[PDB]
């Protein structure tokens, strides 16, 4: 059924054994082997889009390794010329299905690092991610990022984060910032996001562990105005008795309920659960 709240899951589908996330060792980074992996990941991207259209999922997060090692100085070919046509085609499918596409670079992507080498590698990775979403024609695509490390002093870490991203026209087309469970709350992310002119993704588990002064309801209410399009939110549940913020297999009914009650209006909810497409109902 057609709900005002659209759902998604990241990277892979467990029912199908489909993934967008195959990689390889850099010792095996041959033109032929990468083309191998990329092809299977693109095949799987397509199956997933089709499975989502038949099973009520409007959102999908494409894993970083879709084109394995694309941002790496040893990448064996022009991936954009190789794939532009097929990405446009997959992009048109996703739009025909009404699907919204996203990527979330890992915890080692840190534009606010003071190490210039980490900055350059991080920027390379975000530029590849943004180019991919551009080639898929993802008009409302999202590229989600945590604010990363305090590196001893937050004011300076944030100023580096903004300086190192303000110039990046293409990345800024898609970039949205997300609160975390340890270092940067929603009030903090809203400040960073305004400086950069980008939206805020509220994560409900992270919010719970690290709320600042804000009830979830006010967090969502402040975040909603930061999206020109449909706001995106993350939904996870605590994996019982494990490390705080560890993701449960399936989201609880109680946690789903609490978000539904807090949302100020229509939004897109990425379910971050170890079960993937089995993470809710
Ligand atoms: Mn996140
Ligand atoms: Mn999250
Ligand atoms: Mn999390
Ligand atoms: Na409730």
């Amino acid at each position: 059924g057609r709900h005002m709240i659209r759902l998604g899951y990241p990277c892979e589908n467990l029912t199908l054994g489909a993934t967008t996330n195959r990689t390889l060792r850099l010792a095996h980074l041959t033109e032929e082997r990468v083309r191998e992996k990329a092809a299977e990941n693109l095949r799987d991207l397509e199956r997933i889009l089709r499975f989502n259209a038949d099973h009520g999922f409007a959102l999908f997060r494409i894993g970083q390794h879709l084109i394995p090692f694309a941002s790496h100085p040893l990448f064996p070919y022009d991936w954009e010329g190789a794939y532009e046509e097929e990405l446009a085609r997959l992009g048109a499918l996703a739009r025909a299905f009404g699907q919204r596409l996203s990527m979330h670079p890992g915890q080692y992507v840190n534009p606010g690092s003071p190490d210039p080498e980490v900055v350059e590698r991080s920027l390379a990775e975000l530029r590849y991610s943004a180019r991919l979403l551009s080639l898929l024609g993802a008009e409302d695509g999202v590229l989600v990022l945590h604010l990363g490390g305090a590196y001893g002093e937050k004011g300076k870490a944030l100023r580096r984060f903004v300086e190192n991203l303000r110039g990046e026209e293409e990345v800024l087309r898609y970039l949205a910032l997300e609160n975390d469970e340890r270092l940067w709350n929603v009030e903090e992310v809203l400040k960073a996001a305004e400086a950069l002119g980008v939206p805020v993704v509220v994560d409900t588990l992270h919010h719970a562990l690290n709320p600042g002064r804000l009830p979830l309801e006010e967090a969502l209410r402040l975040a909603f105005p930061t999206w020109r399009g449909r706001p995106k939110v993350h939904l996870a549940s605590q994996d019982p008795k494990k490390r705080p913020g560890a993701h449960a297999f399936r989201v609880t009914r109680e946690d789903w309920e609490r978000l539904l009650s807090a949302l100020p209006g229509p939004a897109d909810v990425m379910v971050e659960a170890k079960g993937k497409e089995q993470g809710l109902a």
